[PDB]
């Protein structure tokens, strides 16, 4: 049978993202809009910095900016924690350690508001070098493909997730961003606790040629794998 959580994702779903951030005291807010098509694991989003210039590189926010849109193969449906938590939603927490630099801590609540899937986020960054790759804006506007590793966290009725992002620096080098993540349901109902598996991501960043505000257009594809 198709679960209630699954049923909410069979078509194209509008997405709204709202983020308030503060990195080394540089405060900023971002709004995003677009749509997700989980059947194809496809996300299309545009983000706008509503407070002016973004004080960090857009690529460092890609992972923060709705894993319920991953394409889970039919044979892995019992391992899709994200959709099983819907519509009441889940809380996603991360610490992101930028190697030889600062860290972001994020807390996001992801849930439906009517037909819209909403991701509301607070991000706090500390201990950045004011002339490092982040605050010094030395990261290229591009993005590599990565795997994201998921395991059950039964004692917390959720999942633990880990992965490494490599951001290309403008000199040809790499800025590593080590991600540690936990998700927990917002409601008190049952969820699916997965066997170990991963999501495969590929992301493309672009600009809207007609947009004068600081912004990022994101096209992302996400597919679950690792269990056959």
């Amino acid at each position: 049978m198709v679960s209630k959580g699954e049923e909410l994702f069979t078509g194209v779903v509008p997405i709204l993202v709202e983020l308030d951030g503060d990195v080394n005291g540089h405060k900023f807010s971002v709004s995003g809009e677009g749509e997700g098509d989980a059947t194809y694991g496809k996300l299309t989003l545009k983000f706008i910095c509503t407070t002016g210039k973004l004080p960090v590189p857009w690529p460092t926010l890609v992972t923060t900016f709705v894993q319920c849109f991953a394409r889970y193969p039919d044979h892995m449906r019992q391992h899709d924690f994200f959709k099983s938590a819907m519509p009441e939603g889940y809380v996603q927490e991360r610490t992101i350690f930028f190697k030889d630099d600062g860290n972001y801590k994020t807390r996001a609540e992801v849930k439906f508001e009517g037909d819209t899937l909403v991701n509301r986020i607070e991000l706090k960054g500390i201990d950045f070098k004011e002339d490092g790759n982040i605050l010094g804006h030395k990261l290229e506007y591009n993005y590599n493909s990565h795997n994201v590793y998921i395991m059950a966290d039964k004692q917390k009725n959720g999942i633990k997730v880990n992965f490494k992002i490599r951001h290309n620096i403008e000199d040809g080098s790499v800025q590593l961003a080590d991600h540690y993540q936990q998700n927990t349901p917002i409601g008190d109902g049952p969820v699916l606790l997965p066997d170990n598996h991963y999501l495969s991501y590929q992301s493309a960043l672009s600009k809207d040629p007609n947009e004068k505000r600081d912004h990022m257009v994101l096209l992302e594809f996400v597919t679950a794998a690792g269990i056959t």
